[PDB]
Formats: C-alpha cells, sequence, structure tokens
C-alpha cells in the first residue's frame, strides 16, 4: 500500500473544455486506476486555474464579474470529468482559501532564501499563454506583433514587479536532470528541456501591478502573484501544504507524477523545480508531457471552428469507447489526429468485434448449452496452454507499460492476446463440438469454452483502468464478486460451476 500521488495540469476556465483536456484527464485516470487495482494508495488531484488576465478578459467580453465566470466555467470542467468517469480524489480550484494560503507560504520561503527582488520589467506578454517573451521571440507580421512560436498576439508591458532569481538555479537544475534520468518523459522532451537550460536562464517576473485578480503577495498588497506561481502551487495544496507535518504531506509529497502537455513543460521542468529548491521542498519524481491532439489541424475555435466537445463525443459514442480511442489511437507522448471516421472504425473493429463478439459468443454458449454455469475443464492441450500462457504473462507486460506512461502498448498487448483467442475459437470451432454424441468432444467443448472465458476474464480485469464500466459489465457476466476485481484476481482462475446471469450485450452501439 505504498502512496502514489498523481496530478493533472489544471485548466483555465476561460472557455469550455475541448478534447485535449479530456485526453489529459483520461490518460491520468487510467494511471490512477491501474495503481489502485495494483494495491497502491492513490491520491489523484485535478482542477482549474481561475486567476490571470486570460480569464479576466473573457469575463469583460461576456459583460460579467470575473469570479462569476470562474465558478460557472469551473463547474463545467468538473461536471465534464464526472461524465468521463475521472476518479479524482480532490478537484482543486485556485480561488480556494487553503490554496491562497499555500501560495503565500511558498512565496514567504522564496523571499526568506533571498530569491525574490523588486525591479522594473519591460517586455511582451501573451495573455493567451500567460507568459513573457523577449523582442527576439516575436515577429512583426502586417503590423501585428505575434509570438514566433505560437502565433499569438502580445501586449507591451512596463511594470515594477518582483522577480525570481532563476539564473541562480541553472546549474543545480542541470545537476538534477543528470542525476534523475527519469525526471522528464518522454526522452524527446527531456533533451529539449536540457537544451534550453544549457543556453542559460534569465530571472523571471513573478508579480503584477496592473490588475488585482490573483493571490496577493504577502506584505505587499499592491501586487498579485504571476498566475503560474500560484497555479503550480496547487500540487502542494493538494497534499496539505503549508502544514508540512501533517499526515497528507508526509504521506503523499513528493508527487510521483505530474501529467501535463508539451506546451507547459518549461513551467514544470524548470521553473517549478527551482521554486521548490529555493523553498527547501522535495522535488516531484517525474513529469510526463503528452502530445497535442488535432482535427487534421490544431483546433482553432474561431480561426477554424473545428473544436471537439468531449461531453458531446461521450454521449455520441459512449464514455468507455472514447476513453479507449484516446488511449489507443495515439502513442502517448506523440501528437495525433482525431477524425470522425477514425474513431467509429476503431470502436467497430477493436471493441465491437474483437472483444465484445468474442465475449457474447462464448457467454451465450454457456447459457444455451451449459445451463449458465462455468464448465469444468479437462487436460489443456498445447494450444490451450499457449493461449493461457500469453494471458498469464499480460499483467507483468501491461504493468511495465503503465510505468513508462505507454498505455497504448498495454492496450495493443491486451488486443494481440484477444486476436489469438479469436483465432483459437475459430480453429477449435466449439459451435460444431456442442452438437456431438461422443463424450470426448463434449469434454473438449467444455475445455475450449473455459479457456475463452478465462482469457476474456483476464482482459476485463486489465481493461478496468481504460474502460471501468464496460470492464465491470463483463465481470458481472462472468459471475465475479465485487472483491475479485483487483489485479490479485488475475492470478486466481475462473472457478468451474459459477452461475453466470443471462447474457446482455456489453457494447449496445
Ligand atoms: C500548473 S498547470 C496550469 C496549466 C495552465 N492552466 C494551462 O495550460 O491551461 P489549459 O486550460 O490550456 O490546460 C491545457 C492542458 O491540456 C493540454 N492541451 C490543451 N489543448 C490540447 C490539445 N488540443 N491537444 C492536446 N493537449 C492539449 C495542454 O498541454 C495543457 O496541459
Amino acid at each position: 500500500m505504498k502512496p502514489y500521488y498523481v496530478t493533472t495540469a489544471i485548466a483555465y476556465p476561460n472557455a469550455a473544455p475541448h478534447v485535449g483536456h479530456a485526453y489529459e484527464y483520461i490518460a491520468t485516470d487510467a494511471i490512477a486506476r491501474f495503481k489502485r487495482l495494483d494495491r497502491y494508495d492513490v491520491r489523484f488531484l485535478t482542477g482549474t486555474d481561475e486567476h490571470g488576465l486570460k480569464v479576466a478578459q473573457a469575463a469583460a467580453a461576456a459583460g460579467v464579474p470575473t469570479a462569476a465566470l470562474a465558478r460557472r466555467n469551473s463547474d463545467v470542467f468538473q461536471r465534464m470529468q464526472e461524465a468521463l468517469n475521472i476518479s479524482f480524489d480532490r478537484f482543486i480550484r485556485t480561488t480556494d482559501a487553503d490554496h491562497h494560503e499555500a501560495s503565500k507560504e511558498l512565496w514567504r520561503r522564496m523571499s526568506a532564501a533571498g530569491d525574490i527582488y523588486l525591479d522594473n520589467y519591460s517586455g511582451w506578454y501573451s495573455v493567451r499563454d500567460e507568459r513573457f517573451f523577449v523582442e527576439s521571440e516575436t515577429q512583426l507580421v502586417d503590423g501585428t506583433r505575434l509570438t514566433v512560436e505560437t502565433g499569438t498576439p502580445v501586449t507591451w508591458t512596463e511594470e515594477q514587479t518582483y522577480f525570481f532569481r532563476l539564473s541562480a538555479y541553472t546549474d543545480k537544475l542541470l545537476a538534477h536532470y543528470h542525476a534523475n534520468p527519469d525526471f522528464i518523459a518522454p526522452e524527446t522532451r527531456r533533451n529539449e528541456v536540457i537544451s534550453f537550460v544549457s543556453g542559460g536562464l534569465d530571472d523571471l517576473s513573478i508579480s503584477r501591478t496592473s490588475f488585482d485578480w490573483g493571490v496577493q503577495v504577502p506584505e505587499h498588497p499592491d501586487h498579485v502573484m504571476y498566475v503560474w506561481v500560484d497555479a503550480l502551487t496547487n500540487y502542494l495544496t493538494g497534499a496539505g501544504f503549508p502544514d508540512t507535518d501533517s499526515e497528507l504531506f508526509r504521506r503523499y509529497w513528493p508527487a510521483d507524477l505530474h501529467m501535463i502537455g508539451k506546451d507547459i513543460i518549461r513551467f514544470h521542468a524548470v521553473y517549478w523545480p527551482a521554486f521548490l529548491m529555493s523553498a527547501g521542498i522535495e522535488l516531484p519524481r517525474r513529469i510526463f508531457a503528452h502530445g497535442f491532439l488535432h482535427n487534421r489541424g490544431e483546433k482553432m475555435s474561431k480561426s477554424v471552428g473545428n473544436i471537439v466537445d468531449p461531453v458531446a463525443l461521450a454521449e455520441a459514442l459512449g464514455v468507455d469507447q472514447v476513453r479507449y480511442f484516446l488511449l489507443r489511437e495515439v502513442p502517448f507522448g506523440q501528437d495525433g489526429s482525431y477524425s470522425d471516421e477514425a474513431i467509429v472504425t476503431r470502436i467497430n473493429t477493436d471493441l465491437a468485434n474483437e472483444l465484445g463478439n468474442l465475449a457474447q459468443r462464448s457467454l451465450s454458449m454457456v447459457a444455451k448449452n451449459l445451463d449458465g454455469r462455468v464448465p469444468n475443464p479437462g487436460e489443456f492441450a498445447d494450444a490451450d496452454a499457449a493461449l493461457l500462457a500469453t494471458a498469464d504473462g499480460l499483467l507483468e507486460r501491461v504493468r511495465g507499460h503503465f510505468d513508462a506512461q505507454a498505455m497504448h502498448l498495454a492496450l495493443e498487448a491486451i488486443w494481440l492476446m484477444l486476436g489469438d483467442a479469436n483465432k483459437y475459437f475459430s480453429v477449435q470451432q466449439p459451435w460444431v463440438l456442442r452438437k456431438s454424441e461422443s463424450e470426448a468432444d463434449q469434454a473438449r467443448f467444455r475445455t475450449t469454452l473455459y479457456v475463452t472465458c478465462e482469457v476474456v476474464r483476464i482482459a476485463a480485469l486489465l481493461i478496468q483502468p481504460v474502460m471501468p464500466e464496460s470492464a465491470g459489465k463483463i465481470l458481472d457476466l462472468l459471475g465475479q464478486a465485487p472483491n475479485q476485481r483487483s489485479f490479485a484476481a488475475v492470478g486466481v482462475r475462473l472457478t468451474p460451476g459459477t452461475a453466470l446471469p443471462p447474457p446482455t450485450g456489453v457494447f449496445p452501439r
């Protein structure tokens, strides 16, 4: 029962949630659930990042106070995650009181280590990215200043702000990345982060004067904290900071994994660790940056109205079918395309057929031909034993894949096994054998059928992280109790004589 603390990046509630958000929550819910089934004590944090201009500007364009849009749109994210069956332990909002408190304390410590200082800032702020750029990192295109990287507009900003002594931590960071090879995944993202930090870091503005929407800097009410300082702090707040001598913080911090997307990696792999080093806090163990998801182009909303609502998509296709597609279509870490044709055919071949047809055809035979009881198998032939051996070795393989955030390869391995089982079912042809008078073929019918059920049972157990309801539905159909559904149950075979209730379809769609 070792602790495992796993977090998602928290979303700006400035707009409705797109599929990219639901991708991050689903991948992380898969990891969370796998760990619970594998006997870890999981704390799973998600939520919203309610401060900053980006949110304040969306409020004024609506014609409403900022805190109103914050609570309303935060509820939409929360309700969306309920629908997608995200098993978060806490949903953190940055307006929360204890969060305000956690941030003040983090600042107090960075002050107390001599890493915050007042100075004049001049430069370009992108409200859409909540982030500063130097003039070199912007282009003038038809009389409009856009960032070179993202193509987003920028604002000239002259203010007096508190800075963080980020340049002091360049080599301590490089030391850390070197000593902890698995701190940043995937490996492509690691070498990018190492490139940037080797170029040298400049000090970082961490307060704002021009607006009041945010956590006030302690002993300087005239300032609010840069939204990213307070936002990163949510991970500390999710484990009971500032009370560092509490059960939660002692148990769960340091976080075992931050799931984020590749655009916010610098905040998590450079700025966040430096703040923590400054404040004398233990760093997180690992950061996995997942790739973007397109609609044949990045989803642009207004530029191209090609957004994909995951709640619509979940009602359109089923929650579990969407969670399977997102974790199967794309290799986790790389960029990928969503398309309406790709998902339907994926759901059709992988779930409707390879999995669900195999289950219905075996579970129906049990109901018709065997009085709805699990059969007693005899001596397993070599083809039976080879199928049972691949399936008995899945838990180890899938476990390895989940520990590198390669959920896609776990699913591939589980489906290569199902593909063997279908071929096995075709070549053993039990539909022939059930209609026979000799007791040899009747025992042989009972054996083949038992194997197919025992294989499907294993698949169901291992698919619980990705498809909780549909996995559970199959385990119901195989007569499994509510205490025989953890990964310990993978090792314990399907007992002959169990009553299987009358087959209903797992994927009515
Ligand atoms: C202390 S963390 C605060 C983070 C900050 N609050 C923030 O970044 O706000 P956010 O609401 O835009 O968060 C979006 C998250 O979803 C991913 N993402 C977004 N769109 C995506 C897409 N189309 N495809 C794939 N991934 C996507 C993206 O990488 C990011 O991780």
